[PDB]
């Protein structure tokens, strides 16, 4: 049992840390709730939490030297600048006393930290800096790491136009599906050549990336089920997000209680509160729904005066502010400009051409925090609350699904959604004037649901906005995720008329690829003709083809098949294709493109290339997937599985830098995995080695109302300090598809505590 003084604290508090590195706080006033989550977040993840917000104030080059600078700049150009009485009220309506007292406690583990030189963290000492001390507003004012879109698919989109020139529709088909799949149109008065893709992107990543530790500077699925279709006759709501890998874990589990507080569930660990759970009497969990949050604004500016742009037919001067930014190893900071236009900061400028960019953020804008919207439904109690609070939902946009104790289940999405009058927000604008939001629309304006005649609902980043909705030509979003998992998890819910809380785990580590079902079925029609014949012939194509043949798409860990069409399906197939539909440098451009517009071209192919040419394609392709298949495996004979290929390490952000005894220590191997980033059970991978960078990392399937037989998993662990067993105890109980519970009550908390932790008040 520790016991910490606490400065700040009003009164005393303890803390039971379950036997799965859970922390369980109980607190005599609401504020002191969050007080202790501060305090044990730091406990847990305060480097972590350190470099979030290091990188996040543009602080980085401070205690990382000169090749930080730029990158420092561009965070700074990216913090919220707007009215902080108006930002504070749009959580709710206590968020700045919860951000204070947050920090307070934060504050109090970095003073700890300097009084007992043991509990600093190893990555402090690894790279000879200390923690910071927190305000209030560092809570909010970052923005830059929340997911957003489309800054990116527009650059790409107008270097597409530009350089396809009359086959750009064709290319841009191929490269992004749409939904509803609209035609894009050329907004008048942009030229697509005028958009320079690499400085833009380049300038995008130094102001958005997550902090990076280069060699060179240092040398979502969620458902929700009515109690008429469980086998507990209460609700089931089960959520697993979709994200970055790594050790350690985006999120982080903890749970709150105080007088008039009893949360539980996950966020990220540097935020106040939870945003994924549930409260004793709803629960709540969410899935990416994308609104259109960036626009890209294009400009001429002044040549007697490139600080000036054209606006209005006036001349109108950007806003420049200077910013001081500190070098390890340099006396004077750097002094820096950053310049802003009415519409956002400019990531580049030429004064060759008398242009410059702006980036037109939403997130940017007040109430945009990522996730602290959940400040006003922590403590929801009905489906009244619940929709209210998401009203002002901000960011990321979301799905949340909604179930109650009294037996209702719900859905709605939410966050700041734009309207555009005469654009799509598919290309970048002239930022002239012709082209000017109008405003944002209320969130009663999107549809929702409220216990459906059928009983459950699924959501998983797919457009599911009704087509007869209103919302449907409100230029909501086009850009969506792939539809296969919502399909194939559609399929499932609805297919079961009772299910249980094992079946819904079973869900989320559910590994069948429809993209492979539906290749292996064009496969079937490929004809005995062309060139195609003569491929057949090739024995090391039959051997691929006898591999597929007794395949049913489900992408296991230990399946050979699989290895063989996650290889051709992400890096020879696709890319074929494309060439086969596309001149030679809009195909360079495209890739692999887009999964599901390639999949509509393999399954009728007439208008891009003959179905003769398809079945060459594809056997050309699956050929040089075969090489590389037994190029991976130990001989030709003995080929590798899925799992052989597909491996779970979760890396830590200093790997590349740290010697291979250290590396070893800061990473989590947890062996092969199944899956693919098309599964139900997303494991995306990287493409250089099929290893895994992304997929639900925390998880969560909830018997809403019989509170105590909830689970979840998180991986690789609860902690962040790689000498805490807690750093790599869960990643075993991931890798097997298994839980533990998410224990609730006070005598279930008891059962399963192993430490206990008492701050005093000083
Ligand atoms: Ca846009
Ligand atoms: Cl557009």
């Amino acid at each position: 049992t520790d016991r910490y003084a606490a400065p700040g604290l009003e009164k005393p508090a303890s803390i039971l840390i379950d036997r799965w590195g859970v922390p369980h706080i109980y607190a005599g006033t609401l504020y002191d709730a969050f007080y202790a989550q501060g305090f044990i977040a730091a406990r847990d993840r305060l480097w972590q939490i350190d470099l979030w917000r290091k990188r996040g104030l543009g602080e980085m080059a401070r205690d990382f030297g000169p090749a930080y600078v730029d990158g420092d700049r561009m965070a700074r150009a990216v913090l919220y600048r707007g009215d902080m009485y108006r930002e504070w009220l749009a959580y709710g309506s206590d968020a700045k006393r919860v951000a204070e007292a947050f920090v307070a406690g934060v504050n109090a583990y970095v003073a700890l930290t300097e009084a007992q030189p043991e509990l600093l963290p190893r990555e402090f000492k690894q790279l000879g800096y200390k923690p910071s001390r927190w305000r209030a507003e560092d809570i909010v004012r970052i923005r830059h790491h929340g997911e957003t879109l489309n800054f990116t698919g527009e650059v790409d989109r107008a270097t597409l136009y530009c350089q396809a020139k009359e086959q750009a529709a064709r290319a841009d088909w191929l490269r992004r599906e749409l939904d509803p799949p609209i035609t894009p149109t050329l907004p008048e008065g942009l030229d697509p050549c005028a958009v320079p893709a690499a400085a833009l992107k380049k300038a995008y990543t130094l102001a958005t990336a997550a902090a990076n530790f280069p060699k060179e500077a240092w040398q979502s699925n969620n458902w929700v089920i009515a109690g008429s279709r469980t086998s507990t006759g209460r609700p089931i709501l089960a959520n697993d997000p979709h994200r970055a890998h790594g050790a350690p874990s985006l999120r982080y589990v903890s749970h709150l209680n105080a007088p008039g507080l009893s949360v539980i569930g996950a966020g990220e660990p540097f935020l106040p509160g939870i945003s994924i759970g549930h409260n004793g009497t709803i629960a709540f969990g969410l899935t990416r729904f994308y609104m259109d949050q960036e626009d890209l604004y294009v400009y001429e500016t002044d040549p007697a005066q490139p600080k000036s742009y054209r606006y209005r037919g006036r001349w109108e001067p950007m806003e420049t502010i200077t910013e001081k930014i500190t070098v390890r190893g340099e006396a004077e900071p750097r002094t820096v400009t950053i310049d802003f236009t009415r519409h956002g900061p400019v990531l580049h400028a030429d004064d060759a051409s008398h242009r410059a960019w702006a980036l037109r953020a939403a997130w940017l804008d007040t109430g945009m925090a990522p996730y602290f919207g959940s400040m006003d439904y922590m403590r929801a109690t009905n489906w009244d609350q619940f929709r209210a609070a998401m009203n002002r939902w901000g960011a990321p946009g979301e799905n949340q699904v909604y179930a109650d104790r009294n037996g209702n289940i719900g859905w709605i999405p939410g966050g700041l959604t734009v309207i555009r009058p005469n654009w799509d927000g598919l290309f970048p604008v002239p930022g002239d004037g012709r082209y000017e939001w109008a405003g944002y629309r209320n969130m009663d304006e999107l549809p929702w649901a409220y216990n459906p005649s059928t009983g459950h609902i699924v959501t998983a980043n797919e457009n599911n906005i009704p087509p007869d909705h209103p919302a449907a030509k409100l230029g909501v979003g086009y850009e969506w995720s792939d539809s296969s998992r919502a399909r194939r998890l559609k399929s499932l819910v609805a297919a079961a008329p009772v299910s249980s809380l094992r079946d819904s785990i079973a869900w989320q580590n559910d590994t069948v690829s429809l993209p492979a079902q539906r290749t292996l079925a064009v496969m079937r029609t490929v004809g005995n003709a062309g060139a195609a014949a003569s491929l057949l012939q090739d024995p090391q194509v039959q051997r691929a083809v006898a591999l597929l043949r007794g395949w049913d798409g489900n992408v296991r860990a230990d399946s050979v098949p699989a290895a063989l069409f996650e290889i051709w399906f992400s890096n020879h197939l696709r890319q074929a294709v494309v060439r086969a539909a596309l001149p030679e440098d809009a195909a360079k451009l495209v890739g692999a493109g887009d999964a599901a517009r390639v999949l509509a071209v393999l399954e009728q192919p007439d208008t891009w290339m003959p179905t003769a040419r398809r079945d060459e394609v594809m056997l050309t392709s699956l050929k040089a997937a075969m090489a590389e298949l037994e190029r991976r495996s130990p001989s030709p004979e003995k080929l590798a599985t899925w799992g052989t290929l597909h491996r779970a390490i979760f890396r830590h952000p200093l790997a590349n830098i740290v010697d291979d005894a250290t590396r070893a220590q800061y990473n989590v191997d947890a062996g092969g995995i199944g899956g693919s980033a098309f599964t139900p059970m997303n494991t995306s991978y990287r493409n250089s080695d099929y290893h895994l960078t992304a997929g639900a990392s925390f998880r969560m399937v909830l018997d809403v109302g019989n509170w105590d037989q909830g689970r979840v998993v998180n991986t690789p662990g609860q902690s962040g300090d790689p000498g805490n067993s807690h750093y790599r105890d869960l990643a075993p109980i991931w890798a097997k598809g298994q839980t533990f519970p998410l224990v609730y009550s006070r005598k279930a908390v008891e059962r399963a505590a192993e430490k206990r932790i008492e701050l005093t008040p000083r």
